[PDB]
């Protein structure tokens, strides 16, 4: 028949007709946690009669199994089951225009390339290392002092207890 | 009579009426780390006298055997055993984890 | 042939010669988060015919596996593959100054703050999902001990009510 | 690497997309050439500032 | 559609219609060494969506 994608309570629900059962099923997906591989695995472990399933971009190329569900539902695609090909059209979202998206993409890319070339990971690790070293240095000036502080505290409690017993 | 769902100490529990043993059997199940499939398996293992079992959406389309139970307890549903169909209405619950699709407000607050 | 250690993007890349295919291979070492054991595992994982690996100090002693790379790349050493020995001599990069680094730390922390801003909502969402999945398992694991706790606390409270009434 | 030396499986992806490379699938060598920013070390003090403008 | 049983080379070939791909499939049965259980296993092994099979 047909395959639909409807948003319910903010979550996508894909209604698809399976070949073997001849009964329409529906799958609720999380756009952040799940991926294309998870959806295809859920669709395969449903009726067991589907030996080959894939998801193609409308240009003909195939999307990988690690592509997130959110990144997939931006535009149409083609769900290919063993020898059927269904054209899926998710409902369009209202987001930034085709001009501001380019600016945000440029910002993200520049920030990421600056994070890589400047080697900020080693900078953070060096900061944490300096902090650990300072903390462990503060405890080496305390080893001699506490050894006499304990003596003083002991011979003070030894008089306090004697006062109590007296 | 009918089927009820209650959250106790953060865990959902569902009281099912079973055909072969007419006794209100309770199932304490985790909403995140389980699916509908394992719930149907628990039902079949408990009764072992039920021919089949299935869950349906409030409209009539069958819900998959892999959706998490947290994704299910949002809205109402139907539980059909081989001869009876109980309309199960979960308790009113608004949000689960604040994880859903993207929104222009998210991009605005990011900027 | 030879083993060369050079510096790119602030990270040391070391180029060794693998035996099974007679080709070179470069490993990017992280001078803070990596150790000698990590380097050896990465070296014998990119090639399965390296069952014997070792790293010796130039005087003869064997370097321990729990040694930091920044501590190792100071002096020369000897790398040992199945039956060959390579005399590795690291370079000595230059500390820039006290002034240029003082103005570089500003950029290195601003880029860190920007990168944190760009990728903290998705990370906190994954964190909250993991925390819910972990709490639901901790409570399930605690469920059986509560029964024993209550059976103990009833016997521990009966005798203290007996003490008060006595 | 474009010189012919292999790249270990522990190399980060962000360190790889900073320079073109080769990809061997079975026996075909595809010369991958990613779009890299042609700016240099000092340009960061501008590049960072550049980011500000976009924001 | 339909299920046809014919004879070729002295062996009966039976052509059924499988549900998962909507195509026919012919099974060559051996009238002495095979049984009904063998035919049913071969029928639900060439197609995984045949969880229910019977012969009356």
């Amino acid at each position: 028949d047909d395959v639909t994608v409807v948003y319910q309570n903010g979550l996508p629900v894909i209604s698809v007709r399976l070949p073997s059962r001849r009964e329409r099923c529906q799958f609720t997906l999380k756009p952040i946690s799940d991926s294309v591989g998870v959806f295809l695995r859920q669709l395969q472990e449903e009726d067991r009669g589907i030996d080959r399933v894939a998801i193609y971009s409308p240009d003909g190329v195939r999307v990988a199994a690690s592509t997130g569900i959110d990144l997939l539902l931006l535009d149409d695609f083609k769900l290919v089951i063993n020898d059927l090909t269904y054209h899926v059209r998710p409902p369009k979202r209202d987001l930034l225009s085709h001009e501001n998206a380019a600016t945000l993409n440029d910002v993200k890319t520049l920030v990421q390339q600056l994070y890589t070339t400047l080697c900020i990971e080693q900078h953070q690790l060096n900061k944490e290392r300096e902090l650990i070293e300072r903390l462990e240095d503060l405890k080496e000036q305390l080893a001699p002092l506490e050894k006499v502080r304990i003596e003083i505290s002991r011979k003070a409690e030894k008089r306090t207890t004697l006062v109590l017993w007296g």
